[PDB]
């Protein structure tokens, strides 16, 4: 055999490590599939792709089109159903009605062997007729057969009559296909519309208790969760709710001291109260986190739990399989780091003494929340865990709960974040946070909305509890309302941490992205209500951002985006598509100044000539425009942080 | 198991189509082979390739390095011996000793828990030295263990005992690997020298006839071998040498009607007299053809022989295999074409009713002329058949005779050559002719030099008998020159088609690329003794090129070419490497003007520093200057093309 097909159809993508993990999407979503398809000698070429189901049952009738003159790329539009393991490939075909057209066109009006050429004609076209299932289909090309065989009337009029638009649409629905080559096959894994487009919203349950009560219990921490669906959020991620050790606990503003109030860390996990599997004491019991899972359930909130493989020096485990950490000579076990970072309160786990032990009990306790309905996991630092780890770790809970999401986060170099999500992670943290201006966002947003789509789903949370950038410090308000309008418009998926409505951004020093009084360290009671009260929450802005997005198929995907330019360094603009339904966004970066600039936009990149108008709705003001070409913007921080448009049509 | 492994080793390149066909080098070449390897949590890793031999023989111990900080992209240097098929693997590992002498250096000086870290480091060198083969490399690294662990030394002295040059040694060669982990094999295929190097001289011998008999023989044109040699060439390239068709036959300049003299062109192949394994009457017989070939390896040439694919209307097997050939329905079979380009005198082959009986007689042919000593064909027009059908011959005949070159001579676009090189073509023509201004050689050099190097080996010919630049047209004897320095200084394979010589410049009309009188359609006789006489000829420019090039191991590879920047964009200029052989060239692209300007190197890419100076010699003048930094040059059109310096020691 040889490597190369008869018709040669090369480098299919998207591709995964060269075939062996499968490239990404979800139902519903829609993604390119292309290759390299051309020939020998100077007739033309056709393709089409053949997506099958997990059932092997193929796809409808795709055909593709080189996407630029002269560099044989072809590609085509795929649209992914049901959740499993499909499987697509590209065939590719001479195209001998396209090359005899192209012919004829010059040879009738020269008058060059025009009975020869006609002819030619007749007998591929009575060959397409053979293959139409239809009567009236292949009837109508059978017309044409006998018209181009009719010598008694004019070359030009003979030709004709085999090239209307009849005849065009019948070889568009049902062409003659010569010397069909295939590619192999290549894996497509699709899953849930989760995986890729959600709203995600991430509290502290003990900050959520009462005067007489101020550690929260999953009873009172319940009453929360209707405000948090009312800002129109999908998803609930809960830092570790597991018993917290004493001995090395960390105090407030990450001291190196508890007093006998502190509380401690969420992920300092485990003592004798229990590990992974067990709920902190002052949560309440496994009923009360089954209540607010159903709590959470009526408002159409799943709840996402963190998952940290990691111990506090009181975690059972230390004693009961002491194996599963790295000890030094004198027995003692070095606490984790993550330079400059240090976490005196936790032993890292080590892999190699007792792998499958650690991954028979990771995905025991994994199983055990699953039962109790958490479907989804956000977990800590994988990247010092080891990577084959996670792969056999969720593709064994995905093989039997294919549902079942997992999000990495990781902060760490490119490598591995890019490694991660193609071993299996349905998710992954990104380096949103630290891409602020309009050259850093472009460029982050262009990556990861082109080929790093087919195995990344990116979740933008505009900050998190480690993390308050210079930007919101700085910024105030006005920033605040800039990174969740760009957070909420350019990925599918994005996120706030409790707090970032409220625009707290006190930093615990200068050129530190930490909180002062961490909630990592403390009770940090909020007063909801108040802030509600005297406005001074962006909640409002939050729950448009969110209602926009479920009123937007547009916005519910990644992969279509577009970044038209503009005259001002401080003002970025982007729009995005799906079917009918196009958003373009303008926003203004500088949370200080007030911006004006002329956005001028890529038309064709719209659907629109260069000449059209088109009418628009600010989704955040109920207000309309019409714009075209080129367009003034006016953006004022406070009273606009940007334009959210739907183009109305 | 799991896609990765536990060291992360991905994307091991070179790599051509996924690894269904082998990467290239020749005997002797050096290339990079790189992957990106890294681990989790913050301990170092290591890595190192591992080249396998046709028999499967371990080559040495080849540490690979990052490439470039932040990346985990690693690289190691490896060389090609004997031929045959090799393999590679990359391994990745954990490096625990440079881990553990990184945390040592800080933790020693500030005296943090000493004992501790030096009994750690102890117990790492007890795990090396177990590994090592040697008993003095072995007791070498026990005795910095009880240097380690010698607790009656300070802790400074105790530690600088495991860091000593002659620990470094040991640990270099044989070095603690952790969690070795290995990539799949990626295959190699290696050829002889010649693939990569060499000079081409392409001539007709029927031009080289006498007085009494205008029309050369084999014996004739003999005479013409001794100077081609002299020249510095190695290989002669022959226009097709079988009989020539009649019918259609094409007269002097491309003219559809040939008289009774014309001579016809030798692409027309086949008459009653014979086909493809036969030879024209007028050059003699068989055995003539065997003396030329003796004769021409008596001076160190190699003939190549054209192979093309294709009829005139009288070859044999236009009755013998009907089949081969598409005929339309009134029998006749339309003209071979490659537009705007007009073959009336041949007819193309067609591949899908017998491709095995094409596929038996192609192999026989080449067999026959390679029993005759031909080992290097010049396949005309691969592009015009079947991918597939090239994959299958070249595999057929390298299976048994893996010495044997092939040469696509295919200028079309861009993925059809690229994968006529990757499917098997040794050698590619390239779009060199078309590269003329400093950015368009500077980008198309890169491509070539860069990983296209792993799939494609590029010969450029200055010119052919079908292509006559207009750079040569409007430049004469200066851009002549230019073009030759340039061809033979950034390839390791370049000709000429005789006539470059004489800066035979005279276009067919303006804006076309065919010379006038070409000698594809008639005899061109040519004063060679009166061109040396007069001095009208650069075959002394061309002789010293091809010395320089047999003295200079840099210029007989490809991989290793960097640019340098100049001041004027008519000033180019390049460095070639091949261990302690430096090739360092500047020329003036302008064949007009003088042209002066500074030359500033890029020092470091020479294995030198900044302040340096450095010895050069002018290899065509036999001149010395002293360059560096920063270089003043004056390029004379006529006086001096080019520097062509060697670094000298
Ligand atoms: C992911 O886990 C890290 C380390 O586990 C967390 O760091 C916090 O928790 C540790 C352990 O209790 C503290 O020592 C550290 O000071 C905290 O910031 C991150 O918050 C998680 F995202
Ligand atoms: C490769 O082959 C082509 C076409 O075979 C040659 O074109 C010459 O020969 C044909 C056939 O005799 C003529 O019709 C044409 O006018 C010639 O230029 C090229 O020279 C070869 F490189």
């Amino acid at each position: 055999p040889t490597v190369v097909g008869r018709i040669p159809v090369l480098d299919v993508r998207p591709v995964v490590q060269r075939g062996r993990r499968p490239a990404k999407a979800v139902t519903g979503e829609s993604f390119e599939v292309s290759a390299t398809v051309f020939r020998e000698g100077h007739d033309a070429v056709g393709a089409n792709v053949v997506l099958r189901d997990p059932r092997g049952r193929p796809g409808p009738w795709t055909p593709m089109r080189e996407l630029a003159p002269g560099t044989d790329r072809w590609g085509a539009t795929v649209t992914a159903g049901e959740t499993g393991t499909w499987s697509y490939t590209v065939e590719a075909w001479g195209d001998p009605v396209t090359t005899w057209r192209h012919h004829a066109r010059i040879k009738i009006p020269a008058g060059l062997d025009t009975d020869l050429v006609l002819e030619e004609g007749a007998r591929l076209y009575e060959r397409a007729a053979a293959d139409v299932p239809g009567r009236e289909d292949r009837r109508e090309l059978l017309a044409a057969v006998d018209a181009l065989r009719d010598e008694s009337r004019p070359a030009a009029s003979r030709l004709a009559a085999a090239l209307t638009p009849q005849v065009d649409a019948v070889l568009a629905r049902h062409p003659l296909r010569d010397l069909v080559t295939s590619s192999d096959p290549l894996p497509l894994l699709v899953e849930r519309e989760r995986a890729l487009y959600g709203a995600w919203y991430e509290f502290f349950p003990r900050s959520e208790g009462t005067p007489h009560t101020p550690h929260g219990t999953f009873r009172t921490a319940a009453r929360r969760l209707p405000a948090i669906a009312a800002m129109g959020f999908d998803v609930v991620y809960l830092p570790p709710i597991h018993p917290i050790g004493t001995t090395h606990r960390k105090g407030r503003n990450n001291t190196l001291s508890a007093t006998g109030d502190d509380v401690g860390v969420p992920w300092a996990i485990g003592s004798p109260e229990g590990g992974h599997d067990s709920i902190h004491p002052a949560l309440g019991t496994l009923d009360d986190f089954d209540h607010f899972v159903t709590e959470a359930g009526k408002l159409g909130l799943e709840i996402a739990l963190d998952f940290a493989l990691q111990c506090s020096p009181d975690h059972p485990w230390v004693h009961k399989h002491p194996e599963w950490f790295h000890h030094r000579p004198d027995g003692t076990i070095a606490h984790a780091e993550n330079p400059p970072k240090k976490y005196q309160d936790i032993y890292p786990i080590a892999f190699d003494a007792d792998p499958d032990g650690l991954a028979t009990e990771t995905v025991r306790i994994l199983r055990h929340w699953m039962d109790h309905g958490v479907r989804i996991f956000r977990v800590d630092n994988p990247h010092t865990k080891p990577v084959a780890f996670w792969e056999r770790v969720i593709a064994d809970i995905n093989g039997t709960d294919p549902d079942v999401i997992f999000l990495a986060a990781a902060f760490t170099r490119p490598a591995m974040m890019a490694t991660l999500a193609q071993i299996g992670f349905q998710q992954s943290y990104t380096y949103f946070t630290w891409r602020n201006t309009k050259q850093e966002l472009t460029e982050y947003l262009t990556e990861l909305s082109g080929e790093a789509a087919s195995y990344m789903r990116p979740n933008f949370f505009a900050n998190t509890p480690d993390i308050l950038h210079a930007y919101l410090q700085h910024g105030g308000r006005p920033a605040f309302e800039v990174r969740a309008v760009l957070a909420a418009t350019l990925s599918p998926t994005w996120g706030i941490y409790s707090g970032y409505e409220l625009c707290e951004n006190t930093p615990l020093r200068e050129g530190s992205e930490e909180y002062l009084d961490s909630e990592k360290y403390q009770l940090k009671p909020r007063d909801w209500t108040r802030a509600a009260r005297e406005g001074t929450t962006i909640a409002p802005l939050v729950t448009r951002l969110n209602t926009i997005r479920r009123e937007n198929p547009a916005l519910r995907q990644l992969r279509d985006l577009h970044f038209h330019p503009t005259d001002k360094e401080e003002v970025i603009a982007y729009s995005k598509r799906q079917g009918s339904n196009t958003v373009l966004v303008v926003v203004n970066l500088d949370p200080r100044h007030t911006q004006e600039a002329t956005v001028s936009l890529d038309m064709p990149q719209l659907g629109l000539d260069w000449h059209e108008s088109v009418p628009v709705r600010d989704e955040l003001t109920g207000e309309t425009y019409h714009w075209g070409r080129a367009n003034y913007v006016r953006l004022e921080p406070g009273r606009t942080p940007a334009h959210v448009c739907t183009v109305l049509r």
